[PDB]
C-alpha cells in the first residue's frame, strides 16, 4: 500500500549551501523516528528513502548540532544534484507500515498558480 507523511519541513539555504548536508529536528525524529535497540555504541544509523521517479536513495543518520540534532549526510549531494534541489523548496518524509522500516522522500515546490506544474 501507500505510505503516510510523517513531517513536512522547509529546506534552508544551509541545507543546500556549502555543507550540502541534510538536517532533521528531534521534535519530529523522536516521536516518528525510533532508535536502534541493537546497534548502540559509537557508530550511527542508516536510512533508505525511495523515489517516486523509480529511484532509490540512502542517507546516513548522524548526531550534529549540539547532539540531539540528527543530520542526514551522504546521498544529499547526489540527490540535490539529481533533482537540482535548492533553497526555498519543502522537504517531507513519510513511513510505510510494511514489513520493514522502509521510508520515502517527497519534495514540494510551491509556485502559486493552480495550472503551474
Amino acid at each position: 500500500r501507500s505510505a503516510e507523511a510523517l513531517f513536512e519541513k522547509a529546506v534552508t539555504p544551509s541545507d543546500v549551501g556549502k555543507l550540502n548536508r541534510l538536517v532533521i529536528p528531534k521534535h519530529h525524529a523522536e516521536k516518528h523516528f525510533p532508535l536502534p535497540s541493537s546497534n548502540v555504541s559509537v557508530k550511527g544509523v542508516l536510512l533508505n528513502f525511495e523515489d517516486v521517479n523509480g529511484k532509490v536513495w540512502r542517507f546516513r543518520y548522524s548526531y550534529w548540532n549540539s547532539s540531539q540534532s540528527y543530520v542526514l549526510t551522504k546521498g544529499w549531494s547526489r540527490f540535490v544534484k539529481e533533482k537540482n534541489l535548492r533553497a526555498g523548496d519543502v522537504v517531507s518524509f513519510s513511513r510505510s507500515n510494511g514489513q520493514d522500516q522502509q521510508l520515502y522522500i517527497g519534495w514540494k515546490s510551491r509556485s502559486g498558480s493552480d495550472l503551474d506544474a
